[PDB]
């Protein structure tokens, strides 16, 4: 795959199109405002309430989800993943007309087919790889956040042009675009957050904190040596990969990295990751998540409360207050 | 243990002391410049060469290691770990007097007794939890980098005041100090970098990248999904612990974290970490590091050349180029 920029957006396919951003959370706000600022004709579709009035206060023609869908040619759904299906069936699906384009920033619901859009309507993706506030600020400072785009179904023949022009309008084409598919975006993103970025990482930190404190070491220092110091290392990797990080640390740290990394993350861990990937590919994770939501989030409930009781989280909070 | 600040630096024990900083790398430069800006009487001891001239350029009275040691009351050794022993025996030890204080920023060589300092000389530590340029620049902008301080032997009775006044002089007391011991700093620092921050982390990322690319996914998205996106996750952990990070990510991502984290990092991984810790405590890691250095770094050589051949490093370098 080759990375793409503003020069590669061949068609300004959003020209003359009535655009509805569904949701006015952090992400919806960033998308709609960025596009407005770029030149596009943006309205907002929300439940009446906090976000609604803030959208009107922000200067947007705001409506319900249904009427904003009726008025729109392009409808980007930026509600929370867990309410997209219900919101789509109730408010969006009855108001779609052939030749509309329906966008998402995450492939989960379309890929796993919890939502199915009629085959005379385009489904596209623009997935900026950053949080809404950063997508807005980097644009509010004319560069942006790199993004993935994809098309799930192309009824009109313009779906890829709409997705790239969306990524142009929100600033992402300034820094870089990667083409993907709904399936690859969904599965690589679920795997990355589960196996490395969020699950693996937090579990790796927690396991190291437990080894130290169970061996009798001071928890405040352990907090520094498994968590606080991580930011520096990750910043170095972000800017220059393993190579830049391993150049900047001491030779003693570097050698311990090469020697002990493979003793901690073994072949068995790589196997465990494969079983994590398999459950993403075969739909079992997606079903577990959606089932938990439908049951009233009982697993998420237990998880969140156990996590609030962790020693590292209490020690960490105190130390963060002590260091303004 | 509780966090201490400038207020807790009871005595200004560096007052009237001639201070030698041994080494003029980034760490030496930071420590010496901050202390001189703090108004301490700082000379540089380093072998003739560019460092010798860069120090003389920066306005420091600059001598050989042996000659600087002879002039100084307080001698802070900031040469690289691997040469401190030879450097100390040849150049430093002959020029120490009773009531001098010798400083380190890392306890490795004192804790494992590669270096033994006469019993009428203080041995202390001030260990900023950041790299030199950061220790320098934060000082210039009016705050600093947190630090650990410790004392290994206190001959004069002023060792601890000297360590805290050093941390105050380099800016660390602006942010927070933590008292530790030479044994705990050494063993927790070695374990943190090996099990979590450096070794664990890079092996985790690499195992994830391999699982994705061996399963057939595009290497460039995998880079984003196991590496590039980690900066945001870790910044959130740095600012507000797991709690803030888990609030900030999607519920799908957060759910996957709770569910897959413990599948990847198992009890067996925690057992692997315990064996890592044990080889730190029993001195085997230390001896293997020093033996590799004595034999001409042959293991480190192989490791470094293998690291340079990693697909994730080749694909990351291209993408980091494509995203300036």
């Amino acid at each position: 795959v080759q990375m793409e920029y503003e020069k590669d957006v061949k068609v300004a396919a959003l020209d003359g199109k009535k655009i509805a951003v569904i949701g006015y959370g952090s992400q919806g706000h960033a998308h709609a405002q960025n596009l407005r600022d770029s030149g596009r004709d943006v309205i907002i579709g929300v439940r009446p309430g906090k976000s609604f009035d803030k959208a009107k206060e922000d200067g947007f023609d705001t409506y319900t989800v249904a009427e904003a869908t009726k008025l729109a040619d392009v409808i980007m759904i930026l509600a929370p993943g867990e309410i997209q299906q219900e919101l789509y069936e109730a408010e969006i699906a009855p108001n779609l007309e052939a030749g509309n384009a329906v966008g998402f920033a995450h492939g989960f619901n379309i890929h796993f087919e919890f939502i199915k859009v009629p085959a005379d309507v385009d489904v596209f993706m623009c997935a900026p790889k950053g949080p809404g506030h950063l997508v807005r600020r980097t644009y509010e400072e004319g560069f942006g956040v790199p993004a993935l785009y994809a098309v799930y179904q192309d009824a009109t023949g313009n779906a890829k042009n709409i997705a790239m022009d969306w990524c142009k309008g929100v600033g992402a084409a300034r820094v870089g675009l990667l083409e993907t598919t709904y399936k690859e975006e969904t599965e690589e993103d679920l795997f990355g957050e589960q196996a490395v970025l969020c699950g693996g990482l937090t579990a790796l930190i927690e396991a190291g904190f437990e080894v130290l404190t169970e061996a009798g070491y001071a928890p405040e220092l352990a907090y520094f040596e498994v968590l606080h110091e991580m930011k520096l290392i990750v910043d170095l990797i972000y800017e220059g990969g393993f190579k830049k990080m391993r150049q900047s640390i001491s030779n003693t740290a570097e050698y311990g990295d090469y020697v002990s990394g493979p003793r901690v993350i073994t072949e068995q861990v790589k196997e465990n990751m494969k079983a994590v990937l398999a459950d993403i590919q075969n739909g079992k994770f997606a079903n577990d998540f959606v089932n938990d939501y439908k049951a009233g989030r009982p697993k998420l409930t237990a998880y969140r409360e156990q996590a609030a009781n962790l020693e590292i989280e209490k020690v960490g909070a105190e130390l963060r207050k002590a260091m303004p």
